């Protein structure tokens, strides 16, 4: 059993995140105690939960218990995997039901006790206590740091342009196509969302119609050491032209906000022309556009739509659509 932090802005979009990777991974959520996920899979799920861009952590899930009383002595029953030193470290939900004032140091004595040692400034193995309608015990196996992050925003870019989505976003958008191999961004921009896919390490393709974007991105993309990629100067609205005889596993893409409807509805439908049966578009568009019904007249099936305010005058959904 494993278990997944995720962030709380934008909860459903995360949940499905990590739904997308554990249908990679061989595995499915069971259960979610504020925003704790209770995961049914095991090391096959790592490497596609490692790719996860709205999650806080995600480790192994050891103990599950309704009271401390119940954590402890159930702790006392699990073999902890741990290596090195370690320490316990508490989360305390917004919904936490539990006291949980020295836990720390009561699970420790339980774990020491099987022949493990405690290092509170420089652990080995971080033991991990969710609290929240329920108490949860187990190991963290990757933390997902926010700076990383937040180092990659725009300002941060050789080829600076304020006009990417947050990294995390992006990087959740590419995950939501359930992308293996490839994705391909038709209106990419400075990079934002190829840049993600590629340090993923996917294959990536982008088109853009301005020249100068077209060399930004390229700047971009390998300032952070993506070299599987091919840029193209054009049109999202001829990508058959563009792509002659290709099928693209995925594509993900925020378009800019000819008459905007247009654009949307021909860019729907020149996407959907060259995605592969089953393949995933995951797009924005401002809430004005009806973007459900105008890309199911295309064809595609709609599996998301999340809300976002923008600014005090913008707001969108970010969509997944399949073919
Ligand atoms: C706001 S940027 C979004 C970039 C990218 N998807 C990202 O990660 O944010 C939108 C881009 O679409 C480009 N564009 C506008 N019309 C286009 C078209 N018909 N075909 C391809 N690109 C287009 C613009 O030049 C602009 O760079």
């Amino acid at each position: 059993m494993l278990y997944v932090e995720i962030l709380g802005n934008l909860p459903e979009m995360a949940r499905d995140e990590v739904k997308a990777m554990l249908e990679l991974g061989g595995g499915e959520i069971i259960g979610q105690d504020y925003l704790f996920l209770k995961v049914d899979a095991g090391e096959k799920a790592f490497p596609f939960l490692d790719r996860l861009g709205l999650a806080h952590e995600y480790g192994l899930l050891l103990v599950e218990a309704d009271s401390v009383e119940e954590l402890l002595q159930k702790a006392g029953e699990v073999e902890w995997p741990i290596k090195g030193a370690f320490k316990v470290d508490t989360e305390t939900m917004a919904n936490c039901r539990h006291d949980v004032l020295d836990l720390p140091r009561k699970l420790g004595a339980v774990i020491h006790a099987q022949g493990f040692r405690v290092n509170l400034s420089k652990p080995d193995t971080v033991v991990r206590v969710y609290c929240g309608e329920r108490l949860y015990a187990g190991i963290r196996l990757r933390y997902f740091d926010p700076k990383d992050f937040e180092k990659r925003k725009a300002h941060h870019r050789p080829f600076f342009r304020p006009i990417s989505l947050h990294p995390r976003v992006s990087r959740a958008l590419v995950n939501l196509t359930k992308a293996t191999r490839e994705i391909l961004d038709p209106f990419m921009g400075a990079g934002g969302i190829l840049i993600e896919a590629g340090l993923l390490g996917l294959r990536v393709y982008g088109v853009d119609i301005r020249p100068e974007m077209v060399e930004g991105a390229e700047t971009n993309l390998k300032h952070y050491g993506v070299r599987d990629y091919t840029l193209k100067l054009g049109d999202a609205t001829r990508l058959e032209d563009l792509f002659p005889d290709k099928k693209f596993e995925a594509v993900a893409t925020d378009p800019p906000y000819r008459k905007r409807d247009e654009l949307y509805r021909k860019a729907l439908r020149s996407i959907y022309n060259v995605l592969e049966d089953g393949g995933r578009l995951a797009i924005a568009f401002p809430t004005d556009f009806n973007g459900k019904a105008e890309a199911e007249a295309v064809g595609f099936r709609t599996l998301g739509r999340y809300y976002q305010r923008v600014h005090k005058s913008l707001e969108r959904y970010f969509y997944v659509f399949e073919k």
